[PDB]
């Protein structure tokens, strides 16, 4: 699972 | 399982 935090 | 901080 993935977390992308911009 | 990856995250990207940026």
């Amino acid at each position: 699972s993935n977390q992308n935090n911009f």
